[PDB]
């Protein structure tokens, strides 16, 4: 809960000269933008400590930076800009994405094999509570719905989804491939599930050499209920 | 503006002249006719900003239009007349129809390829409380029944739907295809479906090259867990 | 709830010597005939604005019907005819079959083609309420068991069904071809589906050419959440 | 329950041509008499069975009584005007009105003692549903007010007494001593509470030697476990 | 022995010629007499062990003799018949009725001091149950209401007692002193309560020399929650 | 009439010209005044059929008298003034204050005996519903809390008063003596309670011969259980 | 007439002479017979009016004449025997057995075509109540387990089966199909679904010619939701 | 809820030279002042909006103000001074003390009477919330507790008070009767209720002339269901 330093931390380090300016450039051509870059380095360089958090808690930290960027933005009201990492000094071989890297941000190189179709989500889900029709407003991350622990205002705890009021968002997944150069025969290259959401939608392409930033995330699949893990989509950049 | 706001910019664009008599012809077929169409262009010259909350709020818009209507009449005979909109700028490629055009007023050309059967749906579903016994109608959207909130009446959260007191609507689906002057080669074109309700029932035909006018919404497909978006067709022209 | 009018509006048709007559003599073959017919056109004749609720409103005037019959019956106790409808002069063309038309007295034409088996439906299912254990009677008029509201005796709410003490009827369904001889080529014919019940059960076979008279049904296709429309035939003839 | 032919009784009996009239101008002065009074003779003489079941079921009879006048009124809207009896053959000392005559017309002969002050009860009591909030009206005897056994629209077993939509009337007792000429040395006399309401409110005075006729009732006073009779007073005539 | 094994054995007793006639001149006279006298004596040459119980369990023993004179009469007109056995053997002094004599018959000599006021109690309650609405009496031997045990019809367990429906009868209580010539200076007599009920009403008065016969009851006083014994008289005699 | 005819009919009343600036006056002197006295007189000029419903049902009536005034106001100050009528001829004798007239306008002549300290009372009750937590107010009319039927909003049942954002009203008690020159030997006078509220506070004293005019209320007084009449002051006039 | 006036007809028609040698037979070699065959036509002299009820509710005339026979046994041995009729003279044809016949006694004449396992069936199912563990048992007549409808004891309404407890019976099933000596060319021949239970188990084979008598009844497919008709076999012969 | 202005306005009030030192000198002292004086003069001079306020809403201002000091006082933790107004221009008799001033900042002179001892209270109930046990303190302004709302952890409303862990206070009454020079014969002199709380407590004796300040409050006598007018003491001066 001391993220509040991290807060902090993205705020100054978004008043440095060199920043401090994409950021306002970007926020110019809202909403056509969406995104600000930043390059790993910078922020290795300013505040080496940071640069480690990303790594070991990126959702958190990512939050905290977009925080910061809405709070040193007066004139333009809401804007929400993504903000994604260039340069990840964590480049790790597909194959090894196993437990330890759940939930921390990674960079696989590969092949993207297949693209699928694009389709919307909600990444802010409303909710109508049953105990006294309030509304509540409830951040998404997955396709599946994710309901209030219960209401602050009458303590209830059953909700109804108001889809009407939600907003969405675009989604799409492909398969990034492991890199054929470093097998040894007879092995049958891996691949695994990316996620690309708003603005890095129909970005890549069946072919695309690659490497992808990101978070790694998992999922158990009904029925098998085994769980599998996939990347959730920061950076891109070809080879 | 807020809805009430807007009922009054209406009730005076259905009260000029050019207009005026319109209204008036409909009213007096119902229900040989239930529509009402409105050049865009003219709902520009009488108002530049109604005619843009047309398209980022056409629900509330539209619904608006209507309550204007049903207060001009002289024999406030009710009449649910559905206004449709003609020549919108707010033309769209249909491969282009994502999020950020979900709950907007779009137009997209194509080419009619499939046509369904013609079925009927609820608009009014009416229920019975089961706290009081009590009958409550409400509007329906999608296919999908939609209970009440709670009941006004006594509080009650149940409710039984009942089917021979509410009233039916036809409906109907078709495919709507992207104009193949426009792809590249190895391209597949795109469809997306559309739902033609009320007199715009059976009014296209496969072939037939149009220009559907209508509200993106969007749906869950069950089972799958993944949204799709349709258009809710308002208005049909051929080019 | 003026239905009352109606009733006695029947009491009196069924006064005139004509009918007094056909309806004795049918009382008379109980249990083998179970109907009564009646021209529409002494209908039309004797009371023209009846004659024009039938049609509105076909359920509720044939239940005021029957009602009437019942009151104006000493002697043979019990006794439940049908009234059937001959000369309808609102024959609609099979494919305008659509939501205006629901719950509407109709005329189709058209040809008789496959013909399902006879089955059993409940007409008269009994409850017994888990609330006082007393027995309640409900009036069923399709295949799915419709629960009480609730217990005038007692507030319960819950009911179990006592097969043992429901009363059944024969039940049977059959499909009309619309007629050919007014296509226009490349067009496959349509058709409806037909719900022959009672005495009207094994009446049609495959290639009769008719004119099926009756109340425009529509029911909700369990998966397919989709509605379909369906005749529940209360008069027959040949063309 | 067949009391219905108690009715039918009192409806004849309001017929005859001697009767006819002292209820028509009755009616006449209303609401200035409230009273209508009956000579047990006529009643004796016209059907001595009903005569009889007035003695046993009192406030049955008198029930059915008031409720015939209502039926064969016309013109002047709701009037409701007491029945009183004169001349019951059913004299019976005071010291002997024990369990046997609880319930039954009883006269008993006495001299008035102390007179409480005229105040008001409830007749007709209003209550809400806590169920459905609707409202249900329920005649009251006593001065304790009495809920409905259950709402028979939903099944609420929970009422809300609504005073300021009830009906009061006015009441009063007395106490009715014993006649000393029939006492016997050392016996201090004996007495009873009498209830007068309505009209016969403010009748009596202290010292009134009078025959007091009406029904025996008991009710058990708080505190005390133990019951106590007292007469509701119906006629009232001096010695 | 079992209850029934005591109604035969009483069925006899009432059927021989000496009590035959006893028993059907009572059931002649009803309600003009109520009780039906029967000497101990006979008892015990009928049977002595029968004469054994009466003083054992005197309640179910008379609860017997009862059922079985409801079993002989000819017009099975009902008839609650009262059972008063003359000369019981067990007569205890009034200063040893203890904890060994509750529930059991005994025969109290002694003087009548103080007379109480003659006042009605239920005896046969009806309860309304608050589950079904149903009817339900409920004998009751206390001034002290005891609902059912739970209803069987529906299985509630709550109730409203409906005293309009309710049968009464008379009660009486006096003070029963002992014989003065036992006493042995500075004692003060003592005294007990003795119930008088029905026909046994307004029998004694102060100064009566008696030999109450009855069943020893005990009672809790109520904010003392002291229990004190008391006779439930059953015959009385002088002495 | 209805109470919406009646605010209509008011609505003139108070448009007059010789009243329409006595009411702007008072609006203006707010809270200096609080009163508008009107003629009884005049009210029968303006309307014969108004001026007696305010003695038939004054609470309605003078409820509507209010809501008139709080609709012509230009300032729309809200003002809660109260109406007090001058002059009525519907003037009752004390003793006749029966339950014919509780709920009805009177106007009674006596002596002011006993005055009672002025304390307040509770006009406007603010409750916060137990289900939802919002905030419901509820004129109150006695020194009774009245909670509300159901909370409209979430449909809970339960709540609980806040007193601190309640309003208050001073409130009066006396008692009225009959008047002493029409009593005839050995009769001690009448009296009955006074409710005297907000201006009409600390008015009267002892001696004060006066004509009460006013609501005849009534209410059950607990522990006794009986009703007693009291007037509800709504001007106050010397003789 | 009701139950109780059956018992006693069949009481006495299991006390002639002819068959009251068969039944002591039949209870004398228990359980190596269970059946005792009776003709119809013996029924018929006895009594007339009996050997229809036969027909109409057979059910419960062959449930009086199970209450009789155990209501003669010299040794009360209980015996659950099976009453079967011979030579009935209700033989209706197969391909009308529709609804009128339901609960009817029937006779069908046809070729048994194909015969299933025999597999057993809970005949008597015991349950625990659940709410006070006391076991109640419950006779069966499908192979869906029937719940009691409350526990008599507690009120309880929860049950759970004990099958360990419950007693078994050997059922089987067998396809019963038309005459073909009547069908009509194009006409494949009908079937029906008869049920043998005890020891008309593996009494029959294909090619058997038969006429089977027993009650039609009839049963809702599951996941079809339409009602099906088959005969309970009662009593087979051979044509 | 726009009373953080308030707050405001405080903190700066708090900063002007001359009170920012009388205030720290005070939090020196701890605990042996409590006390804060402020002129009301100076508080009328910089800024007379606020000056107006404290009139009329005391208890929220008086609550603004002790929150400033609470923020303006690095330092020494804790510390609550309560801040006591003097020189208050809003003087009222005594006897003029009505509703209008329920809740509003005043000044009344008169002479002490009787003084009751002193006893304390609870200022901050600590609560535990039966729902997850977790404790919630309460400030309480009357001896009689208030509990939580609401639990906004778990939404319990169930709270149990833990007097081991609530915080205590000094509190005293004392009877402050009107000054009589200004009575006019016959009137015996009016008194009202004082509360003087924490540090003002043991200040004034029988017999001080006196012009207490403070906020006058009210509160309902259980038994006798009326309210009565009290002053809670803030500042107190000799005459
Ligand atoms: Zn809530
Ligand atoms: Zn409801
Ligand atoms: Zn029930
Ligand atoms: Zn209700
Ligand atoms: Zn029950
Ligand atoms: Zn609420
Ligand atoms: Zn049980
Ligand atoms: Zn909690």
């Amino acid at each position: 809960v001391d993220k509040s330093k991290t807060l902090t931390k993205f705020e100054e380090f978004f008043s440095l000269q060199d920043y401090k300016d994409r950021v306002f450039e970007a926020i110019e051509k809202y909403p056509n933008v969406r995104s600000i870059e930043v390059d790993y380095l910078d922020l290795e360089m300013f505040d080496p400590d940071l640069a480690d958090l990303l790594i070991e808690k990126p959702d958190d930290v990512i939050r905290a930076a977009q925080q910061a960027i809405r709070n040193i933005d007066r004139l333009r009201k809401n804007v929400d800009l993504n903000i994604r990492f260039s340069g990840i000094s964590n480049v790790i071989p597909l194959r090894e994405l196993r437990s330890k890297f759940i939930g921390k941000f990674v960079a696989v190189d590969g092949i993207v094999r297949k693209t699928d179709e694009i389709r919307p989500r909600i990444v802010k889900a409303v909710f109508e509570c049953r105990g006294c029709m309030r509304h509540h407003a409830v951040t998404q991350s997955t396709n599946m719905i994710t309901e209030p622990s219960l209401c602050s205002e009458c303590g209830g705890r059953s909700f109804r989804l108001l889809q009407d009021e939600s907003e969405f968002l675009d989604t799409q997944t492909l398969k990034l491939q492991e890199p054929l150069e470093n097998l040894s025969g007879g092995e049958q290259p891996r691949q695994i599930t990316v996620v690309l959401e708003d603005d890095l939608v129909d970005t890549l392409t069946p072919g695309d050499i690659v490497r992808v930033t990101g978070t790694l995330r998992t999922v158990r699949d009904e029925r098998t209920k085994r769980f599998k893990n996939f990347i959730y989509g920061n950076y891109t950049e070809f080879l």
